[PDB]
């Protein structure tokens, strides 16, 4: 019956909740009272009452949603003993950046980019191109950190085959296969999409350049959400010129900002976005949908859908 | 060890297989022999040998992939008794159309459409817009048939909340909630994206028009992959004019083709695609990735990832 609202919400978030769940009380932690305690089944945000409530062998707490990635000082043993499920707020930035990559890939293969050139052009009722789907294609990602892995998870759920490149070719969550930097020739030959998500180091500078491009055989699309200088701008333009690559999307450039007279801008086969991929809204706006989704599922069947903490 | 290749493959599909799996034999069904029979663990395509093989209480058949949606005349009882897993080829068209909807939505909220106007415009290092993510947003779909459901599955896996509209508000696979046509006011008020995937009938003609648009409160994006006349072109342009809607993507129009002097084309807030969303490649090209994915997973751990037939 009661949710303890320890995290503040926009008035509108609270309204959604109260009308979507007219049999639930969403109680501001200021106005709570000890008569409420055994009523609280869910907590949005960690709060001092967590301790009080768990002390009562008559509490009914079932789900705590914390609003930061850190679960350290939480009474882990009590929560497990009482069977309380907990979720946190990780993956937010990495989720947005992954959506930007999917966006680049989908707008190309589903024909939105070509359709737009058509709409600003001849406005024919057909495109000069054949559409294709992500399902069934190969995605090669350099960087198997948190970002690489969240991109992998989404692509994989969309039916993509996902290969990742890291130092020693060790395993990583959601990637179907991983390879070491020295071991990439085969993955480069079968890739439909190559995504750079690496940090800049001295040995990954101009990593995307003539030799790399020449090892590709499916005329893949190149996407850069790493750093500008990973990619040799000149080699890139010539790889596109000789159809070694079909398309590029760069959310970072060398130099950056990309000056307005740079020839990259004038291409129809390079989509420049001004380093936006990782920009997310304010915490109030990103954290609440996490709770709203976990609570809807909790209400439906007692389980969580996002960021369940083990 | 052996796959019976009863379905033909492009020479290149066969190559991929033989090099990705150098310890497996991919045997053309013409060249098979009864010495092979108990070697065959997988069958790509249904074949007369299915019967022969299953007759031998010494066969090792484990996985049959059929290359059409129909599983009728298949020895269902034998397959179950021998523990054989089977997958088919449903959902192909519906998968592509769903990818087109995701593409429309992602290219808008991740800023690709605005980035392109910027690239053909001032080429600033910023966009006049704030990006947002699909994760956490509400998708309202009219039509809970096979297409609606495959769109629902993908959106839902991307963290969207998905509501569907059908005649009697009955349940449908993957939709979090469904409503009847007469019961849509609330869903329309909280929708971030509205997708039409209905068939044309006399009472769904100009369904997307002034009254409907006026019931929305989140300034949602409208997407039409149903039929042109579901949407009143005039009302649409005026709803966008008064910011009742943020954006539209129409893959169908009234009239269609959309004549080159139609004012819809000149808008920056409507993405016209020329009825491409449902166009898929030739069967050889759509069916093979289904087998390739189910076989990779089968090899990994004996399970299937796509279209497992119960």
């Amino acid at each position: 019956s009661l949710v303890l609202m320890a995290q503040a919400t926009k008035p509108e978030q609270l309204q959604q909740l109260q009308t979507t769940y007219p049999d639930w009380t969403f109680k501001d932690a200021a106005a709570v009272t000890a008569a409420d305690y055994d009523q609280i089944e869910v907590m949005y945000g960690n709060h001092p009452l967590l301790k009080t409530i768990l002390a009562r062998p008559t509490n009914q707490l079932k789900f705590v949603q914390v609003i930061s990635a850190g679960v350290d000082y939480l009474p882990l043993k009590a929560l497990q003993a009482a069977g309380v499920v907990v979720a946190n707020t990780s993956g937010i930035h990495a989720d947005a950046i992954s959506e930007s990559v999917l966006a680049a890939m989908l707008s190309v293969v589903r024909g939105y980019h070509a359709a737009w050139l058509n709409q600003r052009g001849a406005r024919q009722w057909a495109l000069p191109m054949t559409t294709s789907t992500l399902t069934g294609q190969q995605l090669l990602i350099y960087g198997t950190g948190q970002i690489g892995q969240s991109l992998a998870a989404k692509a994989s759920a969309l039916g993509m085959h996902v290969i990742g490149v890291n130092t020693t070719g060790h395993p990583a969550d959601h990637f179907h296969e991983t390879v070491a930097f020295t071991a990439t020739a085969d993955a480069l030959a079968t890739a439909n999409f190559i995504v750079n998500a690496l940090p800049l180091t001295p040995t990954t500078h101009h990593l995307f350049s003539t030799e790399l491009f020449q090892q590709t055989k499916q005329q893949p699309m190149l996407i850069n959400i790493g750093r500008g200088p990973a990619v040799d701008t000149t080699a890139l333009m010539t790889a596109l010129d000789h159809h070694q690559l079909s398309m590029a999307a760069l959310d970072v450039t060398e130099p950056e900002p990309l000056p307005t007279d740079h020839p990259l801008w004038q291409r129809d086969d390079v989509l420049i976005t001004p380093h936006i991929s990782g920009q997310i809204a304010h915490f109030r706006a990103t954290v609440f949908p996490i709770f709203a989704a976990n609570f809807a599922q909790f209400v439906k069947d007692g389980t969580l859908v996002r960021n369940q903490v083990d």
